[PDB]
């Protein structure tokens, strides 16, 4: 039915709500001890199309650099469940155009997986508008969330392009304030 | 609405479908490599009440002993996600009556704290049927999935107990075939 409310509500409570207090705070550790990656955590929401695992063949202008420091604690029983994040460099015309945190909205890809197993009950037209829901549902949970307090952005998008430019766009535009 | 039916699917095709497969060649490096634990994965799935992080407090008989080989992997743009389980020493009038590979189902800690935010359209009464909706979906997915081929069992179950007895239960008898 409307499988996407419940998913966003997931994304929050399983990993946001517990990575974003701590982001900032590991991100300064590798700035500080490497030699600059932005503050900001960016998830990218491709609504229309589907979720590539590898950013560099989504985009080859979106190179990946190095890893943050692990995040660890027990959570449901799994004693040092680790959390892990991927620094990427964004190229522009074969330049260094940008460096962040940047990361696919993994329960994307599960949504586009259901729409294919019969059983699920999720018919394949209902993708877009159910990736429409999720996007929007998420936007609002991370305003009034007290842990979301300049953590993270948003990357809807839909493609009939180049994503690098996309993410730049976010990243350029909140160096303005 | 009926939010257990999306994350029960969620659990599949992010979780079981991708360390179902790979589970039992791990566990035999552990066994082999280690001077034994049994090849089944066992889920916890408390129904009424919630999950606990640390089962070796939710029950003193469960002793947390080792880790399993670490499995990684790309997925959705973070290089070297990695996925690790726990193993432990299930006790009984203070002697070690068993060893695997334990773990709560994650998903259901989320429907917990689901029941508490306001605007997640989820009410504290419906808890209890939508976990019995999560741990039966899942079932009619493990019967027909490729990927589970005596790979795992569920352990579902409602407190009004002794938790290591539960899990012995379904240990001792799975060694009876
Ligand atoms: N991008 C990303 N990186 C992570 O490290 C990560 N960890 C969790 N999540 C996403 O947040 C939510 C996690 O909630 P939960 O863990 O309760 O459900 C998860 C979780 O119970 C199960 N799962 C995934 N990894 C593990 C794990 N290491 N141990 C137990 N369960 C796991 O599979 C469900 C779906 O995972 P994803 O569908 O891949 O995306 C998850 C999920 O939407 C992550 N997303």
């Amino acid at each position: 039915f409307n499988v996407a409310h419940g998913l966003a509500w997931s994304y929050y409570i399983g990993y946001l709500r517990l990575i974003l207090p701590e982001l900032q705070a590991r991100i300064r550790t590798y700035n500080q001890h490497y030699n600059a990656v932005s503050q900001r955590l960016y998830i990218l929401l491709p609504l229309d199309c589907g979720v590539p695992d590898n950013l560099s063949m989504a985009d080859p202008n979106i190179r990946f650099l190095d890893k943050l420091p692990q995040q660890t604690g027990d959570k449901a029983g799994i004693k040092d469940r680790v959390y892990s994040n991927s620094i990427y460099e964004l190229l522009e015309n074969g330049q260094r155009a940008g460096t962040c945190v940047l990361e696919y909205a993994t329960p994307l890809q599960t949504l586009f997986a259901m729409s294919q197993y019969s059983q699920a009950g999720f018919s394949r037209e209902d993708r877009l508008e159910q990736a429409k829901l999720f996007c929007r549902t998420l936007e609002d949970i991370l305003a009034d969330a007290p842990e979301s307090q300049n953590n993270c952005r948003l990357i809807a998008y839909q493609e009939p392009f180049s994503l690098s430019q996309e993410v730049l766009r976010h990243l350029r535009q909140e160096e303005k304030e």
